[PDB]
């Protein structure tokens, strides 16, 4: 699929936002994963154990892993499309490494367009939200076929 630049605008300017804070959009994000669909909370050993929202707001590995997260996306998106090279290494590391599921990479697209909804309703109105959705599609869709090459699903 190819996004328009006036899409990729809409993407890059509300990630320009996301990006005054990122580890808190980090943790909103793998905390609104983890209630929404608690069968993903089993693929991270390292905090598997946390039972509440409280005991995941205060956990200092928690935050790390959303910052982790969202700054390799966020060099992922601002490639705007030339991605490739970014894909790569982290492809091999979700299929053969964690052993993610491409629906679990649906499940936090999910996550992710909820909370820049309730974070920046006025820059995520019908349109950034659409122009994100189809972001998020492109990326999900070059993963599944790096996937496939690797070994993995596909
Ligand atoms: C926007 C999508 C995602 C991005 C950009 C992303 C990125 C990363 C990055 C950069 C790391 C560290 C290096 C590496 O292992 O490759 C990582 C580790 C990891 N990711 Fe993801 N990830 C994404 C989705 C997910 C999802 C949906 C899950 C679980 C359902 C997952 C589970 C893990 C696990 C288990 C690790 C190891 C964490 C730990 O050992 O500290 N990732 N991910």
């Amino acid at each position: 699929m190819v996004l328009s630049e006036g899409e990729w605008q809409l993407v890059l300017h509300v990630w320009a936002k996301v990006e005054a804070d990122v580890a808190g959009h980090g943790q909103d994000i793998l905390i609104r994963l983890f209630k929404s669909h608690p069968e993903t909370l089993e693929k991270f050993d390292r905090f598997k154990h946390l039972k509440t929202e409280a005991e995941m707001k205060a956990s200092e590995d928690l935050k790390k892993g959303g910052v982790t997260a969202l700054t390799a996306l966020g060099a992922i998106l601002k490639k705007k499309g030339h991605h490739e090279a970014e894909l790569k290494p982290l492809a091999q590391s979700h299929a053969t490494k964690h052993k993610i599921p491409i629906k679990y990479l649906e499940f936090i697209s999910e996550a992710i367009i909820h909370v820049l909804h309730s974070r920046h309703p006025g820059n995520f109105g019908a349109d950034a939200q659409g122009a994100m959705n189809k972001a998020l599609e492109l990326f999900r869709k070059d993963i599944a076929a790096k996937y496939k090459e690797l070994g993995y699903q596909g």
